[PDB]
This record gives C-alpha cells, structure tokens and sequence, in this order.
C-alpha cells in the first residue's frame, strides 16, 4: 500500500490523474518527483519551471553545480539530484523536445530511466511545453515502464481525453 490517492488504475503499474505534479508532490512527498528537463538542467518553465519555483530555486542552484562538474546529460537520459521539499529525491528526465527538432523514438529511452525506481510521481514526458503527443507519450509509459508510476496531467480536459482513449 502507498499514500497516492484519487488515481485511476490504466494497467498492473501505471496510474494517472488530473492534478499538477508539485501540488501532488507537496502533499505525498514521494520518495521519487520526475522533473522534465532539459539537458542543461535549465529549469525555466512547465513542469521543471514550476518544480524549480516551489523549491524557491534551490533545484536551479543544485542543477547549476551538478552541470559545471558533469556536463549536459543526453537527450533520453537522466540524474537524481536532491527533491528539496517536494520528495526525497527528483529525477530529471530529458525527454525530446520535438520543438527543437529531437528523435521521438528518443521517449522509449527516457521512459526507461523510471524502471530504477520502484515508484515515482511523474508527468508525461515529452508533453506539455516539449511539443509531442500526450496520447503517444502515455502509451510509451505503458509499454515501457515496468516500475509502479503516478502519473500527474496538469491539464483537466487532456486527462479525460487520456483517459477516454486509452486502449
Ligand atoms: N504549475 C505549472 O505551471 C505546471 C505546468 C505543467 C505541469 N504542472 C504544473
């Protein structure tokens, strides 16, 4: 048993829910936050925008550092830095950015980072501000994602339209 409540059960793993990532965050204090970041942990906006800002930029301040020692991570890859007050730990997944023009098929390897974790709280990657298709990016968690996760979707009328399509 866990604290995650008010989610719909899509498969044996996965759980969604129309909430915003931080709030649901503040309230479980999960032991995993997904941020969707960039690969220069540049957190201005979206989910990592609004995860930085209720951290009060400490995740800015952590990020800068981890980048000076060890560069740019790679667009589908990951790191776990601190989760600040939100969670014991965020890991910042780098899903492509179709408005930079990433490979798609990049999102099976982003995805696969969440099956380190026994269970996160997580948004959609590559949706919202990072151009792809929400339907898709779900239906590569399914299929990709063995871990339990609690998906978080900001956007009311995208979670019932989630959910009425999912096969
Ligand atoms: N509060 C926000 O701006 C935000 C954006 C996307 C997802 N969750 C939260």
């Amino acid at each position: 048993v866990n604290s995650f409540s008010g989610y719909l059960k899509l498969t044996d793993n996965v759980y969604i829910k129309n909430a915003d990532i931080v709030e649901e965050a503040k309230k479980v204090k999960p032991t995993v936050v997904v941020n969707a970041a960039n690969v220069y942990l540049k957190h201005g906006g979206g989910v990592a925008g609004a995860l930085n800002k209720a951290t009060n930029n400490a995740m800015q301040v952590e990020s800068d550092d981890y980048i000076a020692t060890n560069g740019p991570l790679k667009v589908g890859g990951s790191c776990v830095l601190s989760g600040h007050n939100l969670a014991k730990h965020c890991l910042h997944v780098v899903g492509p950015n179709v408005n930079k023009g990433e490979d798609i098929q990049l999102l099976k390897s982003a995805y696969e980072n969440f099956n380190q974790h026994e269970v996160l709280l997580a948004p959609l990657l590559s949706a919202g501000i990072f151009g792809a298709d929400p339907i898709h990016s779900l239906r590569v968690c399914v299929d990709t994602v063995r871990t339990n996760v609690y998906l978080a979707v900001f956007d009311k009328n995208l979670y019932d339209k989630l959910v009425s399509s999912f096969l």
